[PDB]
Formats: C-alpha cells, structure tokens, sequence
C-alpha cells in the first residue's frame, strides 16, 4: 500500500470496537489507519484543486514606455499643458523648473513644464479570485491487501471531496467498505486570497498584499492601467526639457516577495484547473464495515519463498514479499520473535491477515518488529522462512 | 486746480531755491506744491494699470454635470471599469457596494462599482498673472493758472508713465515747464499676485492663495479641468446605482473670501486694460523751469465783482471767483489782512499771481488765510472788494 | 555673463598685493571671482568624461536555462554523475532524493540526484574601469564683458583639461589674460569604482559593492560565468525527478539598489564615451594679467534709458540692460546711493566700466545695492535714470 513509498508516514490506531478514527492529512504525508481486527487503510491527500478562478486584476511588472512628448511655459507667462493629458494612458507629470535667463525669460524663478508618455504593459501577472465553492480535495485510499507494488496504482481508490460530497464510501472488492468524511469547509482560508499567475508559474497570495502592491494594475476586464507612477520616472527637468524612463522589470523583486506564498501548479490538461501544494485537510474514517478477506482460509502449511527479502524502511517497519509455492488458497502465518522457538510473536503485522489467494499470488507483507535483534519467521514446520533482523 | 475738488489734499512747500521738490501720490489723494516765486502745481495719480496681462488659470465655480454612466460587478467577479475612465473630461469615482440576491448576484459580498460623468464648466473665474514691468502709470497735473472749473478738464495735463518713460515734461503755455521724476516702477506694493476676474468684477489676490483655492482649475491655454472632485459629489452607492451631483455655484462663497482683497476694474472702453485701485507713486518735481506769467502787467484800476463768493474748503483754504469788468490785461492784487484801514499782505496766496486775460474774464483765486479773524481783500482803492474771514 | 542663469553661485574677491585667487568648481555650480582694479570673472565646470574605459566584468541579471537533464541512482548504489557537471556553461546541483519501492529502488533510503541545465544570458550589466589617466575635463569661463543675452552663443571660452597638464591660459581681447591652475589629476572622488552600464543607462558604482553583488558575473571577455548559483533554483527532488528554474529578471531590484549612485550619461556621437556627474575641481586663478578695455573714455552723459529695467535675481545681484540713443564711444556709469543727491554711495558694481562702443547696441550690466532701501542710478547729468531698490 502506497504509504510504504511516502517518507512522512503516521500510524493511527483505532481503539477496539470503536467506529470513527480521526486523521489529519497533508500533501507530503500519508496516514495508515489501523484497527485491531480489520485490514489497515492507507489514506492520503493527493491534491487540493481549484477550478475556474475569475480574473480580478492584472498587475504590470514591466512597461515598454513609448512616444514621450514635452511642453513648457516661460516664468510668469502662463502654464503649460499637453493634449495627452486628456487621455488616460499617457502617464503625464507636471512640475515647475528653473529656466534660462537667456531663453526669452522675463524674470528669475520658476518656469512650468509638462511631460507625457504612452505607458504600455509588456508583461503582467494575473490575479484570480478563488471560486471558493469549487475547491476539490482529492484523497487516495488504499487497503493493505498485500498487493505487490506493481498493482498499487490500480488498487488505489481516488475520492474527490467538496462541500456537496463531504462523505464518501471507498469500496474494496471482497474486503468490504470504509466511509470517509472530510472537513473540506474548515481547512483553508482562501476567502482572503488570490491565485497569482506568471508565465508558466503560479502562487496563491493574500488578497490584501496583492492589492497593496506598489505596481500599476489593470481591472481584469481589460481597462486602463491605473497607477503608472509605480513604473515611470521623470528625470528632474532640464531647463529646456524633462526626460523620462521606465524602471526595470520588477519580476525579480516580485518573485522575491512571493517566496512566502504557497506554490500552485497550473494543470497540463485543463486551461483553468489549479493544483495547490501544501494544502491540508482533516478527515474521519468509519472503519466498522471493513473485514478480513480470508479469515476463513486454511493455514498455508507448505513451501514458501521470499520474492523480495525483508528490507528496512524509514518507518522502522519491515516489508517483504512472499509467494506460496503450491496448492493453497491460504493465509500465511507470520511471526517475529526473539528465538527460533518463537515463544511469543512480539511484532505487529500491518498487513493484518496476509493471504495468498491463489497459487501465483505474490503477497507483500509488512511487519513492525520489536527493538533489538529478532527473527522474522514465515510459514510452518520444516520449511519455514526465517530472517534475522535488528531494531 | 482740480485738487480743490479732491477731498484729501497735502500742501507741500519747496525749500527756497531747491530745484527738485519731493512728493508722494496715492490713488485718490492729491499734492499741491508751492515755491516762493513759482506758480503752484497740482499733481495727482489718475490710475495704476496693467495692459493685457496673460491668463494663468481659469477656476471653475459652477459646473453642469451630464451623461452619468455606471458599471457594477458582483462580489465574486473582477473590478469594474468604464470606457469613460480613459477620457479626461469625465469626473469619476470607484467604490465597493453591498450586493446580494436582491441584485442578481451569486454571493452576498461587497460588489465593485465605478461611475463617471461628463464635467463641463458653466462659469469660471479667470486668474491673470501680473508683471510689474507691464504696469502703466498715469499722472494728472495742473497749475493754478486760476482757470474757472469748467475749463479744468482741458487745462489738466495728462502724463503717462511706463518702463521706458522714466521722466516726463509738462509745459504750460504762459508759465513755462516742469518735469517729473516719478519712480513708479518700484513704488508699487504688490508681488506674486493674480488679477482675479469674474463678469464685470475683478480683484487682485495672492498667487499662492489662488493656487490653494479648493476649486477645479484649468490651464490658461485650455485643456482638461483637473480637480473636478471639488465640485462633483457622489452619494454613497446603492446596490446597483450611485447618484452623482454637482455642487451649486460657489461664487458667493468665493467672492466672500475675496472681500478682504484690493479691488480692480476692467476698463470701461479698452479690451484688456485693467485699472488697479491702489499702489502709490514717489516723485520729485523740477519747479525752477516754471515762470509766473505777466507779472509786468498793470494792476486793476477799476471795479470788480465776486461771482462765486469766497468759501471755506476742508483743506483749510479759501476759494473765490472774480470777474474783471474793464482794463482787463492786468494782474488782480489779492491781499489777506487784519487791519482793513492799513492792510498788509499777511496771508499766503496759492494762486501766486492772478491775472485777467480779457474783459469779463472770470478768474478763480485760492488763498490760504492766516489764523484768527481776518479780511480777504481783492482790488485796490475805494472800489475794492472785501470779505470777512476767520481761522 | 551666461552664468547669471545658474541655479546657484558664490562670490570670491581679492585685494591688491594678493594674487592667485582660490576657487572651487562643480559640474553645475558657478563662482564670481573679482578683483578691485580688474574685470570680474565667471567660472564653471562643463564635463568630466572618460573615453573607452576598460572592461572589468559583466554581471548577469536575466538567465535563460535550457536543455536540463538528470541522473539518479538507487540507495547504496554509488554516486550519480553527469558529464554536464564537468563543463562551464552548465549549472548543476548534486543532492539526494529519498527513495524506495514506490520509486523503483530496491532499498529504502536516500539515493543521490544530480541535475544540470545549460546557462545563457539574455541581458547583463557591464562594469567598466575608471581609467583615471584618461579622465577628461572641460572648463567654462567668461569675463564680465557687458554683452547682451544672445552673445553667449560663442563669446564663452571653454577649455579642455586633462591629466596631461596642470594649467591653461585665458585670452581676452582688450581685457588681458588669466591663468587657471586646476590640480586636475587629484580632485576626483573615483578612488575605487566602475562605470556600471545597462542598455541606455549608466552609473558610477563602488568597486567593492559591485564585486559583492549576489549575481552571476563574468570576467572581461570570458567564456564562463564565474558564479552561476544566484539565478538558478532547484525545487527539492521528488523521486528521480528534480526541476530547475531561472529566477526572474533582477533588473528592477538591481536598479533599485543602484538608486542613489551617481549618474552617468553616455554620449551618442561616439560609442563608449561617458560623461560623468558630480565632477569636482578645486582651482586657483591668476587675475593679475587681466585688464579693463575702456577706463579712459568719457562718461556718456547723453539721452539714455533702460531697455531691461533692474530686477533681483536668485543669487543676489541686480541685473539690468540699457541703451544710449546716440552718443560718443563712452563708458556708462552706474552708482548706488541711499539718497537722490547721489553724492554718497555704498553699493558695488560688478560691471565696473561697461562699454558703449557704438550707438546702435545695448549693454547688459549688473550691480549689488546694499541692504535696506537704496537708489540705483545709471548715467550722470540730466539723464537721471533713478530707480529705487530695497535689499
């Protein structure tokens, strides 16, 4: 079951005869819900997904400024203006200046100068409103049947939760069913946030922070740009003229500020599906309807062999694969004990009742051994498998 | 001597044998200068004026507001925008308004609204930039020839002053010449100020105040009205509509604030001459080129008449008119005394040498009497006129 | 001269027995240098420049990665390796992915990952050396000719200065000579710095600061980027996959850091010719060889008047321009009194003997009346062009 492959693994044990076991899930992590007479259930949060956000704003982070014009008025001869001031994309600025006593000047002091330049956005990030009702939480659930790793990707049941389907049944063929309830409404605070997007790149950002950006922005339906000041500088006026510059691409600064946000991956297939990293959710599992498949079966009592020897795992837990050699739809007895006399089975099975359901069935088994050295033991009689182990 | 009629008058006496006599003149006041053997001279400031100043700004004080347009978007979706936001002559405001299923929304959040309206100035104050080198000055000057009042408007000399005309000559047909050194260009007491104008009314006001004035204003050459929010008001939005209103005419409030300023009149005839009701002049007068007419004339030998009896006038001086019936090309002996049997020339003539030109010519004579009880005497011998006077 | 219009100016004045008057020049300042028996001098600094300085570095701010590839090996199976790890144009990271049966490894544990991408630069910032032996200077000066406004077109002397020489001589026709000695080599601030250049913008940057940029950089005409780390990030490995990204264009952050460095402007008539800013040169000037052209001529004392009447100006002189209608070749006197008697004087002329060479032209002249009220007087005799002034 797929939790073997995840580094952060939590074992959660149900109290005997209890029904509802709570767990908390996070995308780097998985949980193996485990209960005393029922096969263990691996559960993990695969993704949080957001479908069809609405474009609220675009924020420009580089501007190709073009077609500057300037006009000027001599001291106490009036005040200057430009036709471009009547038009919203010209980003104009107005200021006094000194002016030359040789330049038709009347008197010492200040002339007046006005300049305008056609601001156009070269690159912008898009800010999307999160359609909070649309959020899907996608859960993987997989039962410890003892399926070999090749089969995990087909055996995993995938469940999608949103507020319309807060309860779901995972049904496992022959093992019964488990009911999941997940707290989709509580787990995230996307009400006060935008998805922020850049070329091939995306983030989820605080709605205040993204409004408070000192950058020129556009109303998402494509209107005027609204605060040109944050990208256009005018060099303090020369007596005859004033000269204008665009600031550089703020992309490097803007990504620097974004580093604290949760990253988002835009899907490969959908145009407008956004998958969100690091989101988490709480769930409860009704284990009660799960059952062991083969508690009816006879004990294998026949030659067995390891297809993969018991390896360690980071979980302090041993994983092995066993094939029953012949003639037996049967349950494989597994012990781990201090002595080859196997006085007491100190270790705990995670594959709570391992079964070879048919003569070819390659059975994965997971066992949590005691600390210290001990012997894992499989099968019975003259043909036991054994393997020395250490904590 | 038109400064008989002017209400505020200063006499000034030239130092005996000083070629230049100092004087100062004010917008509705007169100096009359006397020197011990020269005919007395009236000098008066007719106007301080500026011809064709440049308009710096127009300031809207009533606006009509038309073609209101609104765009509204539900709280889930993006920022609202209008085409009108790109046009300079639209006053426009952006705000967020409560919405819900009463308005066709999906969600109950704060929707977005923008509303723009076409702004047009109905009436505006014009601000004209003064420039002290452009100030014209005009001086009215007249000798005490003793002409009747009906002749004063032709005998008054008009002297015009500007940056070039730094000194001027007045020539009086029988009485020689004087020249004025009016330092008018520095005598002014205003700077960095606008002539402020409304229909048939005008003012002069501080530049910085008129820039601080909280009203929409326009560059003198035209173009966009650029602080429209000081006349356009938006009533807070209802869920799908916002009501935008122009404020009423501000001219009462505006000229209330102007009430403390010095007044100006646009000329009754000229296109662009503005006359300023203040300022003052400093001057000096070269009197030594004046000569008393006809002192070699014979004395009146025969009967005379008062035709306007001597009267007081507020300057503390006496004015009379006398007709010469016969023997006319003669000087009229004027004496003010206090011992009628043995008269002495105790009082001081302002009409320093009165002469008749032709039979039944009527002269005017102004005389400054001594303190106390006194006689004013005109003519000689038994047919002389005599009049009682006091203080 | 032309320096009247400069935003700020300073006064230095010598006395007889003194010589070698000290001065300081700055690239947009001016000084008036004066001496009692000799014409006043205006001085200013026109350009500091360097021609074709040497390449120090290029610093990249916009990496483009391509052709990434990866090698991965199971735990306890040695170290992964890539040929790209061993050649210059590939950035690489070597690290470990946690792996197990879920990822095709036979054992559970950390297996090594290495990944490399081809690195190319879309843009980079050049750093050029301050080749201080090549630091060109150009120095501007003029004497107080008295010439009217436009003649500044070609009257101004402007002088090349260089590390090749210490001093240069002014030649004034009719006004003698002067020597300016500049210590050109040593005044500069550029102890350890580079010309930093981006496309169409440039800066003078601290050498150590520039070397200490957290950015990939290349020596001269190199073939390798001597650091590559700072623009490449690797998202932590998942199974056998690791994915590599360029950071965004740092240009905006870099210009943000460069803000507050001294500007540079490249010229266009020659490539790689750089005008600096903030240039400095402390100098001394030998005034003793200067002379006045006209001191022996007679005073004008003829029909004369203002053509640009006196005004203040921002550095504290009074400036005026005047005409004699016709007269002799003569000197125009100006004197400043505190009474119209003009026999007692206190103000200073900076044009000491302005020259009316011929009748058809004006002279532009300057004066410094004392604190408080004062009279400017130009001409003498009957042409009493009196013009009052205050502070």
């Amino acid at each position: 079951a797929h939790c073997i492959g995840i580094t952060d693994r939590d074992f959660i044990e149900g109290v005997h005869g209890g029904t509802w076991v709570s767990a908390t899930l996070e995308q780097d992590k998985c949980v193996t819900v485990m209960a005393p007479d029922k096969p263990s259930l691996d559960i993990s949060l695969e993704t949080v997904a957001i479908d069809g956000p609405a474009e609220a704003r675009k924020v420009c982070y580089s501007a190709v400024l073009t077609n500057v014009k300037i006009n000027d008025k001599c001291p106490s001869t009036g005040e200057a203006h430009l036709e471009e001031e009547n038009e919203g994309d010209n980003a104009c600025k107005r200021t006094y200046s000194d002016r030359g006593w040789g330049n038709g000047c009347g008197l010492f002091g200040k002339g007046s100068i006005v300049a305008c330049a056609k601001f156009t956005c070269a690159k912008s990030m898009s800010l999307f409103e999160v359609d909070q009702t649309k959020i899907q939480y996608v859960i993987r659930a997989q039962l410890h049947v003892g399926a070999k790793q090749e089969n995990w990707n087909t055996d995993i049941k995938t469940l999608k939760f949103d507020a319309l389907s807060g309860s779901q049944e995972a049904e496992f063929t022959g093992y019964g069913r488990a009911t999941l309830e997940c707290q989709v409404q509580t787990a995230v605070d996307f009400s006060n946030s935008y998805i922020a997007e850049m070329e091939k790149e995306s983030w989820i950002v605080d709605k205040q922070w993204a409004q408070d950006l000192t950058l020129p922005w556009q109303s998402g339906s494509g209107g005027v740009w609204r605060e040109m000041h944050h990208l256009v500088e005018f060099e303090p006026p020369h007596a005859a003229t004033i000269k204008v510059l665009a600031l550089g691409n703020q992309e490097g600064s803007l990504k620097t500020a974004l580093t604290g946000a949760m990253r988002v991956t835009k899907d490969t297939n959908n145009s407008k599906l956004y998958k969100l990293h690091g989101g988490h959710v709480a769930c409860r599992v009704k284990l009660s309807a799960l059952t062991l498949k083969g508690t009816s079966y006879k004990i294998c009592t026949d030659k067995m062999f390891f297809v993969k020897n018991p390896t360690d795992t980071g979980h302090g837990t041993v994983v092995m694969q066993v094939k029953v050699s012949k003639g037996a739809p049967c349950r494989i007895p597994v012990i781990v004990a201090d002595d080859l006399t196997a006085a007491i089975n100190k270790g705990i099975l995670v594959t709570v009742n391992p079964i070879a359901s048919t003569n070819d069935d390659e059975v994965l088994i997971e066992v949590n051994p005691p600390f210290g050295d001990s012997y894992i033991i499989v099968g019975r009689g003259d043909s036991r498998l054994t393997y020395q182990w250490h904590k």
